[PDB]
């Protein structure tokens, strides 16, 4: 149930993540980072929200590709992660459901709101073979809310998310991508 959208998320997160940009910073309810740093690697973690879960679940939502205007092939590739365990702050001991990507939209879609969606995770799911990054065409278009609508992921325990955009420089990084 979409509610505080599009002012910051299409859910009303118990608590949050904490994305560290620059290292020396971090992003905050969509928040805009400047000047131009929207470059750096962004480091996900709940540190300090965690203690006792049986796996997590991390939803990526910003659905906009080569623009929310003109979603000619929307999504392109994403940081979705299930079944983490709930106790490693942050996504990696879990499956990878598509591994993550630097690459991001091409120039054509502008500033973006990268949301981070954090899900407690009970039942062990295998949610297919962990898929490449470098995922070739056929495995971009998607929802990321079905993760939610599938296993009942509703109601969001942690969320955090940014607004970013960069030179085509970043984009291009799919050109590499080959399956």
């Amino acid at each position: 149930m979409d509610d505080i959208v599009p002012d910051v998320l299409d859910a009303v997160p118990a608590g949050t993540i904490k994305v560290i940009y620059g290292d020396d910073l971090e992003v905050k309810q969509g928040n805009e980072l400047t000047p131009t740093q929207v470059k750096d690697q962004p480091i996900v973690s709940w540190s300090g929200l965690e203690g006792k879960s049986n796996l997590l679940t991390l939803l990526m939502v910003d659905p906009d590709a080569p623009t929310r205007q003109d979603p000619k092939y929307r999504e392109i590739l994403h940081w979705s992660v299930v079944n983490i365990p709930g106790s490693n702050e942050n996504p990696s001991g879990g499956h990878s459901l598509a591994d993550y990507v630097g690459s991001g939209p091409p120039k054509d879609t502008g500033l973006h709101r990268y949301i981070f969606l954090l899900y407690r995770q009970e039942n062990k799911i295998e949610e297919t073979p962990t898929i490449s990054n470098t995922t070739r065409t056929g495995r971009l278009n998607f929802n990321a809310r079905d993760f939610a609508a599938k296993h009942g992921l509703g109601e969001p325990i942690a969320a955090n998310y940014y607004q970013a955009q960069y030179d085509d420089y970043v984009p291009i990084r799919n050109k590499t991508i080959v399956g």
